[PDB]
This record gives C-alpha cells, structure tokens and sequence, in this order.
C-alpha cells in the first residue's frame, strides 16, 4: 500500500469515541447483585494450584483483553480504482476512569486492624497492568506463560492450545514464534498468556506498562488534555482495513483481599478512547 | 457563541481572578466549636466500616466530596465571552503534616512513645477549570453500598433507582454535573472524559494504606488551559467554574485504629481574556 | 517603583552575592558547649508528645522554624532597583547522613547490633528569593494545639486571638511575613500563593516515618527567577530576602524511641542586575 | 574502513533485520520434557548458597548468563559497510507475571492461603547492538567464589589463574568478549566502558529482595545508535552483534524459600544503511 | 590566565583521556591475600558502633573516603591552557550485586534459607572534574565523634583543634581540598558550593537501611562541562582532577548483623581542547 496525500474537503476528518469495560473474570451477566453481578468489574476469588503439577485456574479468575471493532464510514464505491481512500488514525485521547472509587475504604475487605477487626477496609493494592492499542486490524498477539504445565480450561478462554491444537511446550515459557494469535474477541484472551507481538503490529500502535508486587500502591493519572500521537516515523497513522478500527486494552489496578482465607479479587477499570481520524489517499 | 473569532483588545480586555477552595472531607465548616465537631474541620469524621458483605452504610461525614465554586465575571454584552487562558494553582499547607507531636497512634505502640504517626496512605488530587459545571461520570466499588438518601448526591439521587451492577464499571446512564460544593462523593463521581468539552481537568491517584504523601508547591508554575486550537474554556453567562479535591491520606487514632481523611485547600489564580464569538 | 523599564548597563551594573543559611531545627546555635546542649545544634531537641486529645503543647526547641536572611545590596540613586535574575542554590552535607556508626536505635534490636539507624522519615525542602519578606499563610493540623506564647511566632501572635476551626483549612485572616530567622514554625506557616508577587518560592514535601531521604546536589544548576514578563524580584530599599527550610527526617535514640529532627544548611548564589524603574 | 565517508544511495541501500533473544537464566532449552527439567526453561534452577565464608560454589544452572546472537548481513564488497542506525527493542511477556494462581510461597504463610507470590526482587536489563562482540570487563562480589571450570566462561577461563582481590574492583587484566550465548555470567561480566567503540549498550539495575518489578513496552520507541558524529556501529565482515539480559526477579517456592531467577525474551528490529568507507 | 580567549586550532589541539578510579570503602588494596584482608577490598571492614552517647570512635577502615586522581596533560607553554569540554562517566559492576548465592544474612532467618541478602541501603554517588583539587566543606553528624588522628584527614587535621558545635551545620572555617586518594571521609567532607569555580560536580544521596540500590549505565551519555559562558574547567599546570565516590549500600553478615559498605569503580573519559588565555 503506497501512502499518498491527505484528503481534503467536507467530512474529511472525524472523531469517534468508545469506552471499553474491563474483563476481569465475572461476565456482565447475570446482572443480579446477589447472583454474581456484585463481582462485575472484578474477578471471582483467585483459586490456587494444589501442587507443583496441578495448576487449574478457573476462567472467571483470569483477566482477559478488552477489545472493540468500530466500523467507519465506507470510502470507496469501487475497490478496482487506481487510487483509493482509507481512514487514518492520527491521534487518541485515552483515559482510565474511576480511580476515585478506590477511595472506598469503608467496605468489608480484610481490615487494617486485624486484632480488633477495625481500622479501614484495605484498599485495592498489588500488581498493576495497563495496556492500550489502536490499530487498523486486530492486535497481533504473542503467547508466553509462567508455566507451560498450567491446565487452562479448554472451553471459555482462548489459550495457546486453542490455537495450536496441542499442549503447550517448554518453549512457551519463553518466546515461541509458533504461539501466535490475533485479538479478535472481547473477554476471551487471558492477559497472563497473550502479549502484544513486537514482530508484527505494523498497522497498530500499542503502549503498555507493568508494575508488580503484592501490596504495591496503585498509581494512576487522568486528564482530558493529553493527546497520544499515533503517526509513525514517516507521519503515517494506522490505516483502517475495510474501514475497521480496532481498540484493545487491559487496566488492572491490583486486588482486593477478603476477610476469608485472604481470598484475592482482581480489580479492573474502564478505558475511554477518543480517536481522531482523517482520510488518506492510497494506491 | 459557537464560532470563535479574534481576541478582544483595549481597556479591561484581560482580567485575573483568584480564589481558594477549602477541602470537603466530611466534617462541615459549622459548628465552629473546637469541642462540638469543629475540631474535625479539614478532616473526615472517623471512618465507619460495613458490618457484612451486604451491609455497607457509610455516614455522610466520612465521605470526602468535591469542592466547587462558581465565580461571576464582569458583565460583557458578534458577542464577547470570557476565555480562561491559564491558571496558577497550588495545594497549600503540606508543611502542617510535619506535626508529629499530637495524640495519633504512636510509632512505638508497646510503650506509647516515639512520634505521633503523621498522615499517610491513599492520596487523590484533581483540579478543573471550566466555563460550565464539571461533567461527572459515576463509578463505584460496590453497587450495593447503601449511601444516605439525604445530604449527599449519589447515583440513585440522579436515576431515582438503585444502583445496578454496571455502576461498578462504566454505565453511561450514571452521569451528573458538579453543581454544588461538598455534596458529590469522590468515591462515586469522576470527571467524564466523554463530555467536558469546555472544561480542563487534571487528576492523579496514589493508593495504599501507609504510603508516604508527596506534594510540590511553587508560585512559578502556570497551567495553560488553551486546547489544540488555542482556545480556552469559554465562560457561559460569565460564570467560571472551579472544582477540586486534595486528599493527603489519613491520620489514625489510638482507639481501634480509627482513620480520619485529611484534605488541604487549593488556590487558583485564573487569567482570562475577552474573545469575540458569533 | 511600579513601572519596569530597560536594564541598566555600564560599570558595576551586575553583581553576585552569596550566603549560607543554617537550619533552625529547634536547638539554637548557643550554648556552643558540646555537653550543655550544643551537641543538638543542627537538630531539634527530643520531640514531646500530647498527653491527651485536648493537651498538645510542643516545646519550641522541638519545632523546626524557617531560616531567613535579609542581605543589603549596594546603594543606588526615573530610578534604579536591583533585580534578582537567577540563583544557584544547594543543600549541603547529605554525605554526613552516611554516619551509621553512632549510638542511635540499632537495626538489630534483639542483640543491640547492626548499624546505627540513619536519618529517615518526613522531609521538607523549600527555598525562596525575593525583594521583600516571604508572605506566609497559616494552616495547622490542630487549632487546639497549645503553642508557647513566648519565643515563637504563631497564628495567635498575629491575630491576638486563639485559633479557630478555619485555621485547620485556609483562613485568610491568618497571615504573616517571614521577617525573623528561627521564629516561624514550618508546621504553621506556609508560602502564601495569594501574595508573594515579588518573591519566587519552590517547595516539596515527602511524608512517612521510615521514608528514605533523597537529595541531589550540583554546582551546575541555575534557577531562573524572571517571571513570565522577564522581570525578576525587585529589591525594595536594596534589600534581598532569602528564605528556606531543609528537613531530612529524624534520628531515633535508644531511649523510648525519642525522635530528633535533622536539618541541613542551604547555599545561595544570587545574580542581580540594575533595572530602570519609574 | 577507518575513514567514514558518504551514505550509499540506490536500490537495497537500506535494510531492516529482526531477531528475538531468549533469556539464559540457567536451565538450558533442552531437555524439552516438562518433567525432566524443561519446566524450568525461562528460569534458573533453585539457587544454592555458600556453606561458609570460604565455600561458595554456585552451580552453573543457577547463574543467569548473557544472551547473544550474531546476525549475517547481505554481502557488500573505496568499500562499503553496513551501519546500524537505530533499533526498536522490547522485552516481551511481563503480563505472564500476573499469574498468581500457581504453587509459589503464598502471601499468607500463617494459614497457607492468599495468592501465589508473584516474581519480585532484583532486576537487571541490559541491551547492546554493535558491529563486533560486546567488550566485557570482569568484576565480582567475591574473588573467592569457586565457579565451575566447565560450562561457564569466568575470569579464570580467560587468565588461566585464580581470581585476585583486584577482581572485586576494576582489574583491567580481567577482560573478555561476549562471543557465546548462555556462557558468560552476568554477576561476573559487565560492559567495558574503556572499549566498545563500535557498540552501543544501555543498562539498568534495581536491587532488593521483594522489590516490585517494573516494565514498559511499546512498538513506538526508537533507540538511535548514531554517535556524536552521526555514525552508527559499523558491521565488521557484515556481522551484527546483539546482546542482552532481562532479569525480572525471582519466584520463591514453598520448600525452604528456594528462589528461581525469571528472565524474559527481548525483541530487536535494527535499521541499517550502507556507508562508504576508506 | 584569567581572561579566556579563542579556541586553539591545528594539529593535536583536542585530546581525549581516560581513567578508572577504584572505590575507597575502607579496606586498602593491600594486602592482596584473600585470607589476610584482601577479601574485603572493594568493601569496608565491619562497621563498629559507638558504645555511649559520648563514645563514638569509628575505625578508619569502616569509613568510606573520596577517590581522586590527578592526571598530567600534554605540555603546552597569550598562553594556552587545556579546557575540559565534556566527560563520559560510568559506574561499572552493578551486575555483580546479582550474586545472592554467598554467605550473607539469608532472606529466611527462621530456617536460615532463601537467598544471600543482596547489597541494600544507603547510596551515595558523586563525581567531579576540575582544573584543580575539589574544594571541600566539612559537616558532620556529631562534632563529638572521635575520629583517628592518623590515617584519615578530618576537620581537626585541618584546624588543629577539636570540632565545634557549628561543625554539625555550615562552619566556613572547616574547609579542605581533595588532594589525596582514600583519605577524606565522605561522612565529613562535601563539595563546597562557595568555591569550586574551576570544577563541575554532580552528586546524589538516597538513604535508609534496606533501600533497593538503583543504577543506570550506558556508553552513550555525555556530560557537558562548559559553564554558562561556554567555558569548561581550565587545567592549572596541565593537571586534571577527577574525584568520586560510589556507595551501593551494605552487605550484612550472619554474625550479629555486621554491615560492610560496598563501593564500585567509576570510569571517566574526558574530552579536552586547547584554549587561548591571557
Ligand atoms: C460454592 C462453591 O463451592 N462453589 C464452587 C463450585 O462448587 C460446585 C457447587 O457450587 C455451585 C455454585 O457455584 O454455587 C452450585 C450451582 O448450582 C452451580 N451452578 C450451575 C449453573 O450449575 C455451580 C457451577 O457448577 C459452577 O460454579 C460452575 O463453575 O456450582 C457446590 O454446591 C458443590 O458442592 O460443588 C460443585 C462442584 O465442585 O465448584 C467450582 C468448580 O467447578 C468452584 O470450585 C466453586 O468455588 C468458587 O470458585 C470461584 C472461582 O471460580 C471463586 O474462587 C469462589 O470464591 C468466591 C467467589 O464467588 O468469587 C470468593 C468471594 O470472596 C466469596 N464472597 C463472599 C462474600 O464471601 C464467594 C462466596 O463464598 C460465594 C461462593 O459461591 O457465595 C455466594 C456469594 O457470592 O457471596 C453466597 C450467596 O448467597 C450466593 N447468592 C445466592 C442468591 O444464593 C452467591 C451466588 O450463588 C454466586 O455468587 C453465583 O456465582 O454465592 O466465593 C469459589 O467459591
Ligand atoms: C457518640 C455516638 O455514639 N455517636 C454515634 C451516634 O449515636 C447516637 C447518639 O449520639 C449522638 C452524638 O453524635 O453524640 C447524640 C446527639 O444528641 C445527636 N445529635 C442530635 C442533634 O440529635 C447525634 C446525632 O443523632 C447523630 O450523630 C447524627 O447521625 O447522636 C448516642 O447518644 C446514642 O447512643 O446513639 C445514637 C444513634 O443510635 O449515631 C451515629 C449514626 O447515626 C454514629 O454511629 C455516631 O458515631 C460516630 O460516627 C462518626 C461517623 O459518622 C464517627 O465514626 C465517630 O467517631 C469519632 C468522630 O467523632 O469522628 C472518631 C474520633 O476519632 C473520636 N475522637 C476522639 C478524640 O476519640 C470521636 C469521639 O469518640 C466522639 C464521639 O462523638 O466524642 C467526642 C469527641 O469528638 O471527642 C467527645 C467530646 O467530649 C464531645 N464534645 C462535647 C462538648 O461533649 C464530642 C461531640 O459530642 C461531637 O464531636 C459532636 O459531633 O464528641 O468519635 C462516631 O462516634
Ligand atoms: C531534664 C529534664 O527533665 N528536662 C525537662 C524539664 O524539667 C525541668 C527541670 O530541668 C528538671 O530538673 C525538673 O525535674 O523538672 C523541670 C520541669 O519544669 O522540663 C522541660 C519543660 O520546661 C522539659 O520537659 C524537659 O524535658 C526535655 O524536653 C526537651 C524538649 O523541650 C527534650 O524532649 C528532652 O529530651 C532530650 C533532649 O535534650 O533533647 C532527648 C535526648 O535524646 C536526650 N539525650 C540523651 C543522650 O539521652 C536528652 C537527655 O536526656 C538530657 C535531658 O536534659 O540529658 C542531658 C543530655 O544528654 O543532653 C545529660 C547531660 O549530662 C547534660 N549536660 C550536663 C553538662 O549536665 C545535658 C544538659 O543538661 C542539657 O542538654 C542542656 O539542655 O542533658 O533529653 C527532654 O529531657
Ligand atoms: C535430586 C538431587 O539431589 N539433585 C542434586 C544432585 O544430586 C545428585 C543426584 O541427582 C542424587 O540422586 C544423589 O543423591 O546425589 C548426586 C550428587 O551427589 O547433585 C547436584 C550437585 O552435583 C545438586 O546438588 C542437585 O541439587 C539440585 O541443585 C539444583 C542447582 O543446580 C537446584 O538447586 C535443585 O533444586 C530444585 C531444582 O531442580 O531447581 C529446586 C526446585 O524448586 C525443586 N522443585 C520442586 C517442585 O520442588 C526441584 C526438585 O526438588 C527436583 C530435584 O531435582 O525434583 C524433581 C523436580 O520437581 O524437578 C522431581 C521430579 O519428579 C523429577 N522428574 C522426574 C521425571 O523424575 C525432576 C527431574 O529429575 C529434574 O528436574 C531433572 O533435572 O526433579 O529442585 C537441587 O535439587
Ligand atoms: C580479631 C579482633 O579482635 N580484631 C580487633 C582488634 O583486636 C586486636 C587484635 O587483633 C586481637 O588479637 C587482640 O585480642 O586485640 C587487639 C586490640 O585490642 O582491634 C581492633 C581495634 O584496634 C578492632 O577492634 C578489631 O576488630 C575488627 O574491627 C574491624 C573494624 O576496624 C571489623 O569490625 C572487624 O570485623 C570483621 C572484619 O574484619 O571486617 C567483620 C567481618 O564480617 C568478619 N568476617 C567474617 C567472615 O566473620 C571479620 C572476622 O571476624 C575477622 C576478624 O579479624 O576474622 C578473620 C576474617 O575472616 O577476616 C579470620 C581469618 O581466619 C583471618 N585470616 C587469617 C589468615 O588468619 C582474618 C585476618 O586476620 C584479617 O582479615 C586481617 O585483617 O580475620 O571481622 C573486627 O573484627
């Protein structure tokens, strides 16, 4: 694809917006606040391996990637034309919303005074993971796991075995180029398995950060004044193949810890995207 | 006043206004008495905890809320509007946290010695300047939390219905405007990134229980409020809206580790200029 | 005095002045005797704690206060004024905190072994350069604190009335000027962002009890003092005011965890030029 | 090609090459079997400790080593050489550390509950791109350490003599080249700043035992490899050398707190251009 | 030559010189024997503590001291002087801190298991490049500290009198020059910001007892030594002075938590140019 001039004229630039809700483990339904809906925005209680050779995490304890495909206005009446137009993502304003809610320390989490069961309800703390991507095709994924012996469910999550039709190999604990996928479904690809593939993603920009630990304070900034530029070193943004725009993210804030067996629940927050796009002549 | 034209020139075409917004941590400014509750002003009252997984009823005076003020600008009226160009803002009083001589939980609890533990823990700093109220998006830890119906504005105040599970993530139904001081809890109401076209807001959060508080202050830092097109917030009906919350953490008492939120006041000095509009 | 014109050129139109300000942590410079109290110079005396929720009376020698100096500039005299253009400032002596061979509370309390615990905890660094005293805004942790009525300047010194609940937030009545060294407690008096038009100040605070102290120092960093219009502080009556406080944390003794504040001295090298004024 | 001339223009004058380097934490890639040792690939084997002050004999499979690869470039031959201009490099797989559901030491050891403690502690990230092997300088914690003679390249491998006390500081005798993958221990061999004229390296270290691991990753960051004269690494005999190590910390087992190092793979995409040389 | 003129052009008008300065943590380079004390080279000997508030006598070999070297430049002599333009500097060997397989205090003290605790705690990194010795200002934790009279240069060495209480803050009488390697304790002697007109120095301090050490290293970073007028240090008598200290923290033994300071060597590569002076 040869990238030519910017298209000018009426409606040559557009802005589109979307929010992607977190996918921490509990699905959006049931909505009932007694039947499981109370866990929406969180994982269910993390379940642990029972031995070095018996690690079977439940699907609803595994945070997964959020994604959305946005369909842009059709540009080309005839794809056989020598010169065509594509939507180009120029920039994005993105924000993780709701960090203020972590200031709720009046609930029933493990308390800070364990002698008297007093103090405050311990706020969300621990490992944090924030990634977002904007591209003109699905985010390319590279698999890499802690333990190739982990017995992921065969139904309900897309894992390395889903792709290869074979059990994971020891190479999957490092970089195994066979273990690749595309982020083509929301709430299905676990973030402890699937990472942005630096060997592909030519038509996507992604930005990630990880902070580990168990009691690490969560940190977040938010403003409506920060623009993320999506143009590459040549001044070209992601080009939307068949007018499809792909948004991908995960925003883990840490865990809350309950008063029962120190059970941990992952917490995630929703992410806003406002993408500025322009029409680009291509051949 | 939709089409933004040239800057207005001449006498009184630029103005500076200043204000301080005091924190709204839970204890109201009155009663002033230092024995009848006034001693908690600048702080929350002691945080009260849920009694079960289904019984979380926080008292209003334990919930920090947004501070806000609407300032009236000089009368103006191709019309003219006041345009907010920049702001110098500062959180005042961090030095007061150096008081470690009080009666808080001491650092040596065995012998009741050491120092009075200073304010520590979760911190939250947001400010906004706009030409209309800050647009708010609701999102809570727990849609089952039983907020009081009177004395605070919560999601149910707006919807007239109980919160739903979607309120623990992003539910576009749960929106409000920051139109009252000391009423909108910060654990519920967040700046809405899908609106606020005419407001600039800047926020940061640092969590934890014993995290050291950190603050910088200088009179030399200017925050520019102009957008990508060089246009600042435009003050509808000559009203300028200031919004903030500045939580430094908690102090902890010697009685069952009772926590009190600590907030500090924020200064604003806004430069505004008249703008031609059509 | 008010209208700022061109820079003055010619012989001696620019000058550099330097000063060091020693910390004022609570123990005065005298007695010099290393047995009669002088051993605490550079530090506070042992921090004394409240005996109840209503009885908090800190001793003056436990309260760090602002350091300040007024320097006299060469006589001058459309008139001329000295204008402060820039400053190189440095906090000196952080290397001294590497002394872990003393008699502080040891790191192994089981065997009374390990190292002498180094200075740690809450840190506070502010400096200012101006053409008149630093304007101060009072704000306290506790309006009930019984500060001494002798040997220190507090809110009550200024107002002639006891503190009120508003003094725990921003009370605009509670203002002062930094006009004396070692007299204004830093837990009471903060730079006033509503004034200080003719001063530049820069501050930071890091809290906690065991927080590692952090400091950088170099002779290669210049702080510009010119405002947005290219004008530095103008020295009224040829007086230049320097203000600072540099708290590094506390050391802790082996006797009931008694804490002593540690401060360090700050160097200033100010570059000034003559400015025509009308 | 000592003298560097103009850039070569025309067809095929610029190229991009990519590679990934897997970590070398101690367990080799084979056996592949997940019961026969393959389950430790990407990790070290359990770190074994000294039995006395004079008996420190670490096993080879407990010692992380440098990763390296030599890539062959298109044949070229006033002569031409490949010049590395820039690199995009990324450490892949930090999300895998979010697995806290395994059988590591649990966060609640009193009841054996909570979560599986994630990887924490000392972290070390270095990468280099050059036109010849990375030059290494030896420096160790303890010159008395009894490294194996076979299976690792250590100081004694090079000198044919035991380590001396100078090897605990900078001993210029103790030098080597990174010419083999998975053989040079990172606790011994460091980039040599006195050499490496034709390589660029970038490193950082963060220590401690329970330190939270931190990592950023993006496909939008380019590292320029040009020196102060605008010249990148020149590839001798069309060979491009990539070198790295990326230690994230340790996992800790439920059996006597045995630690295993964790490494992650590093991606490189290098842009090269032809350069005229004389 | 006080007046600085044009740069000198022509053959050999620019030169580049390199050196490494080994750390001076307390144990001298000799004896070399790894049983007779050489095993501590690169480290201090075990830190010895005060026995009372009035009895603090640290041994010389427990006190880290400044490293320094004077390098002789090519002979030169309107005269010419060598001017230091820039320096590439690097602290080498942080990877050696990844040795957690030795006999230090273990991470699991209950069972004496886990890993050998890595170096942690207070860190101090300073370097300087100048045309004369680094100017030093004395400042101590405790003016009562009984430093040895022989084998170290301390305040009393210079003044011929015991330290005074002012030595715990800034006492202008307590000054020296860094004219000897491994002799000036870093807990006493600091770069003097009131002098050093012909030297650039850059320092940082991070305190605490278990703080994770942090270090970055690269061969791509240049430190410019030119002042605000574009003039670098001028080498008096063709002598170039390099000064540094690089403390990474302590290791802790299994015997009564004895601490040993760890230091690392520093590389310098200085670019110099001939300058016309009069
Ligand atoms: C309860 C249990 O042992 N669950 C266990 C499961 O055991 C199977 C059988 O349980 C059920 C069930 O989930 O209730 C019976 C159902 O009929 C069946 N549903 C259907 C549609 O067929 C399901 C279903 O088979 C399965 O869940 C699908 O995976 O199973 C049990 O009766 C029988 O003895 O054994 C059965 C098979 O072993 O088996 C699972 C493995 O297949 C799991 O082992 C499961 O344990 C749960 O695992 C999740 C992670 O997957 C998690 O760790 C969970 O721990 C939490 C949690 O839900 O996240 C941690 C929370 O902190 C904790 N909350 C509080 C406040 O303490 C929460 C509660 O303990 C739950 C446990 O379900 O109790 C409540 C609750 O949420 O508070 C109690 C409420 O009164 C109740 N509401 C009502 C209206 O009754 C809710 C409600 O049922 C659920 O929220 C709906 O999902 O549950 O545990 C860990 O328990
Ligand atoms: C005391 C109590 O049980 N409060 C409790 C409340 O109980 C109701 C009745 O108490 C009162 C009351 O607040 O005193 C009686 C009043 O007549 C009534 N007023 C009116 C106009 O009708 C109020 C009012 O109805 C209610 O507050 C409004 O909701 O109620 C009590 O007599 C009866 O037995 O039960 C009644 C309800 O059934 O009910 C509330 C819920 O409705 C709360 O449960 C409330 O508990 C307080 O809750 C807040 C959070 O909202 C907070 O956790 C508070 O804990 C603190 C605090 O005040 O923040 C934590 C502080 O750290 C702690 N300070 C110290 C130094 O220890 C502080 C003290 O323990 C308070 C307790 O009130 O004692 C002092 C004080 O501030 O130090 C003691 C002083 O001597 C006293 N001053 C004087 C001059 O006497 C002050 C002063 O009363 C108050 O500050 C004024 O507000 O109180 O507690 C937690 O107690
Ligand atoms: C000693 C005492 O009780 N002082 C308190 C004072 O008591 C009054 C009077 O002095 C008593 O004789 C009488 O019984 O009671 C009256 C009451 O009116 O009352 C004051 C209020 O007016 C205070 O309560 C005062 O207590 C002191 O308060 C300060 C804060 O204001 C400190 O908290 C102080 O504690 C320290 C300190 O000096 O900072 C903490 C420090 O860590 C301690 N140092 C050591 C090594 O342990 C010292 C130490 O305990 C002092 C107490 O004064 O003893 C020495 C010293 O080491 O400094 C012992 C020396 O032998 C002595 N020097 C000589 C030559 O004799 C030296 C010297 O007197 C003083 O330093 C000079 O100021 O004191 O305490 C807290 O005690
Ligand atoms: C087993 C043993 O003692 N090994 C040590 C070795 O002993 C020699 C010989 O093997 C013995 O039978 C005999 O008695 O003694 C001779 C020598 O005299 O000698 C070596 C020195 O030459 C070492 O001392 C060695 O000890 C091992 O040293 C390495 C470092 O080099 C590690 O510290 C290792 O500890 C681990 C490890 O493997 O990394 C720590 C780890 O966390 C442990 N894992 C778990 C789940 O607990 C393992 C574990 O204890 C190993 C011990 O080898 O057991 C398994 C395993 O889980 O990995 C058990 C499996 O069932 C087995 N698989 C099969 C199919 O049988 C598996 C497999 O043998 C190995 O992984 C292949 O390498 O081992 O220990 C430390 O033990
Ligand atoms: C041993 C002793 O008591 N030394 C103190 C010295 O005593 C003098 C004399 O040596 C004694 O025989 C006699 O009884 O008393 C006189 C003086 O009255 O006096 C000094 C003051 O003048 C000191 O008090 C000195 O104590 C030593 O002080 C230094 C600081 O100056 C250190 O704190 C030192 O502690 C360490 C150290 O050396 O740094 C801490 C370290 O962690 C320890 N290492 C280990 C592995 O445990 C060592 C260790 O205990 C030393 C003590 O010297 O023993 C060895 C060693 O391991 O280094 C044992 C070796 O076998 C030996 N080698 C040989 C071939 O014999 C080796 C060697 O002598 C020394 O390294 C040479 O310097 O010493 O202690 C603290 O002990």
């Amino acid at each position: 694809m040869e990238v030519l001039d910017l298209v000018t004229g009426p409606d040559s630039v557009t802005e589109i917006e979307a929010f992607l809700n977190p996918r921490m483990g509990q699905p959006p339904t049931p909505e009932s606040l007694t039947e499981g809906g109370q866990y929406y925005g969180w994982s269910r209680g993390i379940n642990l391996a029972t031995s070095d050779t018996e690690d079977s995490p439940e699907n609803n304890t595994l945070p997964t990637w959020s994604m959305a495909k946005l369909q842009l206005p059709m540009l080309n009446e005839d794809l056989t034309c020598d010169t065509l137009q594509m939507w180009e993502a120029v920039s994005v304003k993105t924000e993780v919303v709701g960090s203020g809610s972590l200031l709720d320390v009046h609930g029933f989490n493990k308390p800070t005074d364990t002698v008297n069961t007093k103090g405050i309800s311990t706020p969300v703390e621990g490992s944090q993971y924030h990634v977002f991507a904007v591209g003109g095709e699905p985010l390319d994924l590279q698999g890499l796991v802690t333990d190739a012996r982990t017995k992921y469910k065969e139904e309900g999550v897309v894992t390395i075995k889903t792709i290869t039709k074979k059990d994971m190999v020891n190479k999957d604990q490092v970089l195994n180029p066979i273990s690749k996928a595309k982020l083509d479904k929301d709430g299905m690809y676990p973030v402890e398995i699937w990472h942005p593939d630096p060997a592909k993603n030519e038509n996507t920009r992604y930005f990630g950060n990880y902070t580990g630990g168990t009691t690490t304070p969560p940190v977040l900034q938010f403003t409506n004044t920060l623009t993320t530029v999506l143009l590459d070193e040549n001044g070209v943004g992601p080009l939307c193949k068949g007018e499809g725009l792909y948004l991908s993210c995960v925003d883990i804030m840490g865990w809350r810890v309950t008063r029962n067996y120190d059970v941990h629940h992952w917490r995630g927050l929703p992410r806003y995207f406002k993408i500025t796009l322009r029409k680009r002549w291509v051949k």
